[PDB]
């Protein structure tokens, strides 16, 4: 697969996925559906805001997965940090397409001058923990029972990266 | 001091204790002051969630500090936790009116049916840490420079209370 900018004409495939995790998974803690308008909103929310969506994609141009970050704490002071999302289309699990995509992504936000990633993952999630941890990111906390989803309590692991661990100071 | 529901007359007080927090110290990662109609919106909105807003006053009907909560992060699959905020008159310090507000707090918040208060403290507030932790707060998160204010890193702790930990199921 190929990473790219994710363009409007990406956004059927990237709401597809998002509504699978939301339906099937513990990924996103959310159990509504979106539609599409709701994807062009937060298309253009991040593009006026300068953040990017990228796709994992093929010469067909289907969307396979897809990543992007956004603001994690309403907070001026939380400015040099961001909070990420990646997202496999299930058939394409176990090919390394996360990896792809989170890579490209620490790339884009170190390139923009942000200084921590903050990863927000459901406990049991190993898969997606240990590929974050293979890619410099540290467990940072464990929050038993602040989430629910399918009618159960759900425990958040909270993972983060130092874009530049050598500035010292903002 | 007694502690009880805030109103309208009490947003000035409440406002000059904001802004001396947002100017003088690390409680709140903005650098921004507010005006009485930023406060008035806030107290407007918090009503509509059922969220409450108490106040710490003395025989004068002086806010002496004030304490809320609201939500924590932006998912559905959160809503049975809360984060909240404790502001304690600069000098009204060390006579207890944090432990009553917050006490008072979490009364409230168990009335409400919520699962999980979140606090969410500058890692070098030893004070705070502390006082959390006798009410029953564990710490679980512990994130290094996620956030900045006066040109500097700051570290941010996260510290929760189960509201009811009897409830094995939401
Ligand atoms: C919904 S969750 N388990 O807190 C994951 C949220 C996801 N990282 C996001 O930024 O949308
Ligand atoms: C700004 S901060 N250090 O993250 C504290 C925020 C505070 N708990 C609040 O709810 O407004």
């Amino acid at each position: 697969a190929s990473i790219r900018d994710a363009g409007v004409a990406d956004l059927p495939g990237i709401l597809a996925i998002y509504n699978d995790a939301v339906g099937n998974t513990t990924a996103i803690w959310n159990e509504t559906p979106v539609d599409l308008a709701n994807r062009q909103a937060w298309f253009d929310a991040r593009a006026r805001q300068g953040y990017p969506i990228l796709v994992a994609s093929d010469a067909a141009g289907e969307v396979l997965g897809y990543a992007s970050y956004g603001d994690w704490r309403p907070f001026e002071g939380f400015r040099g940090t961001v909070e990420h999302s990646v997202y496999v289309r299930d058939d394409q699990r176990g090919k390394g397409l996360g990896v792809q995509l989170l890579q490209a992504l620490i790339e884009r936000a170190r390139a923009q001058g942000l200084h921590v990633m903050v990863a927000a993952i459901e406990s049991g999630n190993a898969a997606s923990i240990g590929l974050h941890r293979r890619l410099g990111f540290e467990i940072s906390g464990q929050m038993p029972q602040v989430g629910q989803k399918f009618g159960r309590w759900l425990d958040l692991t909270f993972m983060q990266l130092n874009l530049d661990p050598t500035r010292s100071a903002p």
